[PDB]
């Protein structure tokens, strides 16, 4: 199954509390971008040595309780660091201001870079801890078997696939740091069905 399982349409949330100084939310809600912002770049003189830069965490504005789930979007080559996967309310009260157990899971993206977090139970040949970043990033959320896979949709391939805690609400997490951008993919079906949309509603006579 291509796709592993139905595709799962949401939003960024813009309710969620996130970070409006460090994260910019395009028109549509469906890419948000990390920047320095103004406070930050308009006390730039005092900065000589670094800064404490925090990590800024939103959500997308659908919640999963139950099914199978699939979702896909891109990260920008340029992504300083970039965490993406899935979160419980409780976990997420945190960030916003066994693996079976644990009700969250975050990949890290950076440098052009996908970063393996670990690999336990799998001891059948080496396997990287740095892979080139997917063009297309998938993950796919199973309430059922209480599993959470990522998937290269350039090549379709799994690159990792962790037990994750599904007794409470998940929701599509994301969390930007630098300067990065995630933009939420919509399947080439939907592309079609617009075209569809399009021509109907839209052809006029000169």
């Amino acid at each position: 199954m291509t796709p592993p399982a139905p595709v799962f349409s949401f939003l960024f949330d813009e309710k969620c509390g996130y970070n409006n100084e460090h994260l910019l939310l395009n028109l549509k809600r469906d890419r948000v971008e990390s920047r320095a912002g103004f406070n930050l770049l308009l006390a730039a003189e005092r900065i000589q040595v670094g800064y404490y830069t925090s990590l800024d965490y939103i959500i997308g504005d659908t919640g999963i309780t139950k099914g199978k789930h699939f979702w896909a979007f891109r990260v920008e080559p340029y992504s300083y660091l970039v965490k993406v996967g899935v979160a419980s309310s409780d976990k997420l009260q945190e960030w916003l201001r066994f693996d079976s157990s644990q009700p969250f899971t975050l990949v890290t993206i950076g440098m052009q870079k996908f970063f393996i977090p670990k690999s336990p139970t799998s001891s059948n040949e080496p396997e990287n801890r740095v892979l080139p970043m997917p063009t297309s990033i998938g993950i796919f959320l199973d309430c059922d078997k209480g599993k959470v896979n990522f998937y290269d949709m350039d090549q379709m391939k799994c690159l990792y696939e962790r037990q994750v805690d599904c007794s409470h609400t998940l929701y599509p997490a994301f969390a930007l740091m630098g300067s990065g951008g995630i933009q939420l993919e919509e399947p080439i079906t939907a592309k079609y069905l617009e075209y569809q949309e399009d021509m109907a509603e839209n052809l006029y006579f000169q």
